[PDB]
């Protein structure tokens, strides 16, 4: 079974500026823009994880997403450090990209929220955080997520914790991760890289984030803090795309490089 459902998607506008704004000073994302969309959504869930629920449904544009629901209430800027997190991550994956030094890609999937409204006065606009709250209060339900439905063999590669999948080496995937804490001087680390690869592209879901400011992703169960960060500088090895890009290494950094896989 299947039926409508109407409201509106949020992301942030101009991410890429937001982002870069986010990263150097310290302050929040205030911008949310809000946009009419209606998607046919699946009755039964196909799946569940640990915290939330997830139906397939179709965008109107015809793509397959995925809508997630969390078991009970969750307040909004929880939900939010998931987005932020995500748009982290796309940021630095984008980027990262763009210096063309591995023929591999790294796509971290898209997050919005979604929330339903009888109405679409709110269409194209741009609110702050108390106006996003306001709006999704009116609703009186917590937001749903919502990304592109992905297929395919999932693989864990790099845990949040130091750990490294040996047999599924990339070492696109431990340059990215390393190359992370370069580009942001040190205050963070992007890892929990896990997803789907298919021609030289990874589709990537669910990413962790370590901060060396402990209050900068407060609810994240996965950021580990510092601390974090050396345990994935203990067993990194600087491979050949970490030496393409100069690298500098962690003081934690103790193994010799290495010279396997990609370049
Ligand atoms: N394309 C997709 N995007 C998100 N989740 C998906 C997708 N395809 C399948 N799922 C299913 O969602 C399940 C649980 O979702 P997850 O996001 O982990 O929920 P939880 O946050 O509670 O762990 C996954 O194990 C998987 O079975
Ligand atoms: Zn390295």
């Amino acid at each position: 079974y299947q039926t409508q459902v109407s409201g509106y998607i949020i992301t942030v506008p101009n991410e890429t500026t937001q982002i870069r704004k986010f990263l150097a000073s310290n302050q929040r994302i205030n911008q949310f823009l809000f946009q009419h969309s209606t998607f046919r959504v699946e009755l039964a869930p196909f799946a569940k994880g640990g915290e939330r629920l997830a139906f397939r449904a179709i965008n109107g544009r015809g793509d397959r997403i995925v809508l997630k629901r969390f078991f009970q209430q969750r307040p909004l800027t929880m939900l939010l450090e998931t987005i932020e997190r995500q748009l982290i991550c796309i940021y630095l994956a984008n980027i990262f990209n763009k210096l063309n030094v591995s023929p591999n890609k790294l796509h971290f999937l898209p997050n919005y929220l979604f929330i339903p409204s009888p109405t679409k006065d709110l269409d194209g606009k741009i609110l702050t955080l108390e106006q996003t709250e306001q709006a999704v209060a009116a609703t009186c339900r917590t937001p749903n997520f919502v990304e592109p439905y992905l297929s395919g063999y999932f693989i864990k590669y790099i845990d949040n914790n130091g750990w490294i999948n040996e047999s599924e080496f990339h070492s696109t995937l431990h340059a990215f991760a390393h190359w992370t804490w370069v580009h942001t001087k040190g205050a963070l680390l992007i890892c929990d890289i896990q997803g789907v690869n298919a021609n030289n592209k990874f589709y990537l879901t669910d990413p962790a984030l370590h901060h060396i400011d402990q209050n900068k992703f407060i609810y994240s169960e996965t950021n580990l803090g510092e601390v974090g960060i050396s345990q994935f500088f203990r067993t990194h090895q600087c491979n050949a795309i970490c030496q393409g890009l100069h690298l500098p290494k962690h003081k934690e950094q103790v193994l010799p490089d290495t010279t396997k896989g990609t370049t």
